[PDB]
């Protein structure tokens, strides 16, 4: 229609940029002072998660609302097929610095195989990375010093990037695979942050000592964005999606969060915490045996009032979506199906919207809205309060009113974000693993 805009697509990453031959998961923000930000893995030995890959993290800004767009950095990067995988960017407004969090393994580790536990042990409480030697003796790191299990010192150091000196010579790394002193083999949550716009980052912290809990085996960052929380008693948390594992390796999905601008991180509860089955059945996500009710990668928009909604990828077919009260620290124990949404086992991405639509608050969704990865297709939901729970707290539902097909053939992962003159930027796997497409999107066009 007149007026309508869609852009022609642009690959973004594509093989070869930053001399990297694969690209996949991508994350796109624009930040406070209207800079787009786009991270992305560059899987640098063909498409495959870890560990059968070595994946780096790559950024690309833009200060011309995505027009133009500039060389790209590996911002980081482990050796010897130690992977970072699946990123996410949010930015706290109060300060202007702007986190991208990732998950991390070591060599020869992933979402599979990854062991039981943070990889930190409490000494005189102070928590500490663990590291083992060939015959499983295990050393701390104290203030990047590496102790035996005496509390004596030894003679090697590590860096933020996990490189082991001895007396200060570069011997190894921690996270490769013929390190003579390992980090444990499981997931890490990796944090950076840039306070100058995206321009440079900071060094990673791991902060799986905060996070995860000791019967997690996979805790991993759900990709695409977080969010601030704009109103309520919750006003400024920072909230992350995440999903993990159990003992027994089934999955389900949580917020991390931050009250201290970042500083320090807390996990909630799952919505498969008390979460009340259609059988019936009470269950936890800690003794979760059974694949059905499993909830992996999700993303999360705030209500009018400050309540937080999850949505979530699921093995039913449809979209799934939790209800949080007390700003991601628990969920109502009913996860509702949406069957208006193909859900194809796939990550999906949701943002809130800063201006009504039809007189109503809104948000924008995107996904492969097929029981495959397809037929990639944006949708405008509108808020409608539609009663109240038992508690009196206001109960929420979204009417898809708008749902437009942009990517005939092969859509899979996703990220939206509202740009400054309204419009909507998205960045999406219109290829498995190799070109990665940006296009802008206006209100008329998704209306259409
Ligand atoms: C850490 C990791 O492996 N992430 C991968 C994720 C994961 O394998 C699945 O969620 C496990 O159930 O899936 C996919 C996928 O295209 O489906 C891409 C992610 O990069
Ligand atoms: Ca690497
Ligand atoms: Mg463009
Ligand atoms: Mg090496
Ligand atoms: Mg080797
Ligand atoms: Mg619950």
């Amino acid at each position: 229609v007149e007026g309508a805009v869609k852009t022609e697509p642009v690959d973004l990453f594509h093989p070869g940029f930053l001399n990297s031959s694969n690209y996949r998961i991508p994350a796109l923000f624009k930040t406070k002072e209207g800079t787009l930000i786009a991270s992305i893995d560059a899987r640098r030995h063909g498409g495959a998660d870890a560990p059968n890959n070595d994946i780096d993290t790559a950024v690309r800004r833009s200060e011309d609302g995505g027009k133009t767009w500039d060389e790209g950095q590996i911002i980081m990067d482990y050796p010897d097929k130690s992977s970072v995988i699946d990123t996410t960017l949010i930015q706290d407004d109060e300060t202007g610095r702007i986190f991208l969090l990732v998950t991390h393994f070591p060599s020869k580790y992933g979402f599979w195989n990854a062991g039981l536990g943070s990889g930190f042990k409490n000494i005189d409480g102070k928590e500490y990375l663990c590291l083992y030697d060939s015959s499983g003796k295990e050393f701390t790191v104290r203030e990047n010093v590496v102790y035996d299990k005496d509390s004596n010192k030894t003679e090697y150091t590590t860096n933020a990037l996990g490189d082991l000196f001895k007396n200060g010579t570069k011997i190894d790394n921690i996270n490769s695979s013929t390190a003579p002193l390992k980090a444990k083999g499981t997931s890490y949550i990796n944090l950076v942050y840039s306070d100058d716009d995206g321009k440079t980052w900071s060094e990673p912290q791991n902060i799986n000592f905060q996070v995860k809990k000791d019967w997690m085996k996979f805790l991993g960052i759900a990709p695409g964005r977080g969010i601030q929380i704009k109103n309520g008693e919750h006003k400024g948390r920072i909230v992350v999606p995440v999903y993990y594992t159990n003992e027994k390796g089934k999955q389900s999905s949580a917020v991390i969060y931050s009250d201290d601008s970042g500083k320090n991180w807390t996990i909630g509860e799952s919505p498969n915490d008390n979460r009340k089955l259609e059988n019936g059945k009470i269950i936890n996500s800690k003794t979760l045996s059974d694949d059905a009710p499993q909830l992996t990668e999700c993303q999360v928009v705030e209500m009018p009032n400050g309540q937080l909604k999850l949505f979530m990828r699921n093995l039913s077919g449809y979209l799934n979506i939790a209800t949080s009260f007390d700003g991601g620290a628990t969920w109502d124990e009913t996860v509702e199906k949406d069957t208006n949404v193909l859900e194809p086992y796939c990550q999906l991405s949701v943002i809130n919207y800063s201006q009504k639509v039809d007189g109503k608050d809104a948000v924008i969704f995107s996904n492969p809205n097929a029981r495959s990865r397809s037929n990639g297709t944006v949708r405008i939901g509108l808020i409608n309060q539609v009663g109240t729970y038992e508690n009196g707290e206001p109960k929420y539902e979204f009417d898809w009113k708008y749902n437009k097909l942009v990517k005939p053939g092969y859509y899979a992962y996703s990220c939206l974000t509202e740009l400054s003159n309204g419009n909507i930027g998205l960045l999406y796997e219109g290829t498995p693993s190799e070109e990665m497409s940006y296009i802008e999107m206006n209100l008329k066009y998704l209306e259409s």
